[PDB]
C-alpha cells in the first residue's frame, strides 16, 4: 500500500481519554488539563518515511519512523520505547509498545487513532484540516 497519510488533522471527539492516561500513569493534573484540549496533529510522509507531530492532551510528542525499521518512539509519559511500525491492510499504521496496540487508520479525511491497553479502547478522530 502507497497510500499518503500526510496532512493537518484537527481532533473531532474522543473515547476514554482518562481512562487510558490514568492506566499508562499519567499524573493527575496534566490528565485534567489535558482532557479537553482538540488540537492539530500533523503526519508528514514521504515514501516509507513518517514524522508525527501530535498534539495530546497538554503534550506535544514528536516521533519520527520508517515503516518495517526499529525506531525509538518517544511515549505520553516521556519515556522513549524501542519498536517498529507497519503497514496494515490498505490504509493503516500498526504498532505495539508498553503493552499499547496502536492503530492509525485514514478513511478519506477522517483519521481514527486507537490505543489499545488491556481492554481499554483510547480512540482518536481527527479531521483533515
Ligand atoms: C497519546 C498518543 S496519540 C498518538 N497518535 C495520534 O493521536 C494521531 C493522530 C491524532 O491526533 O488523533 C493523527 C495521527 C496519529 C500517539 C502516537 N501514535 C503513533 C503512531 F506512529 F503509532 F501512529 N506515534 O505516536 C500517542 C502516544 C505517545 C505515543
Amino acid at each position: 500500500s502507497h497510500m499518503s497519510f500526510s496532512g493537518k488533522y484537527q481532533l473531532q471527539s474522543q473515547e476514554n481519554f482518562e481512562a487510558f492516561m490514568k492506566a499508562i500513569g499519567l499524573p493527575e493534573e496534566l490528565i485534567q488539563k489535558g482532557k479537553d484540549i482538540k488540537g492539530v496533529s500533523e503526519i508528514v510522509q514521504n515514501g516509507k518515511h513518517f514524522k508525527f507531530t501530535i498534539t495530546a492532551g497538554s503534550k506535544v510528542i514528536q516521533n519520527e519512523f520508517t515503516v518495517g525499521e526499529e525506531c525509538e518512539l518517544e511515549t505520553m509519559t516521556g519515556e522513549k520505547v524501542k519498536t517498529v511500525v507497519q503497514l496494515e491492510g490498505d490504509n493503516k499504521l500498526v504498532t505495539t509498545f508498553k503493552n499499547i496496540k496502536s492503530v492509525t487508520e485514514l478513511n478519506g479525511d477522517i483519521i481514527t487513532n486507537t490505543m489499545t491497553l488491556g481492554d481499554i479502547v483510547f480512540k482518536r478522530i481527527s479531521k483533515r484540516i
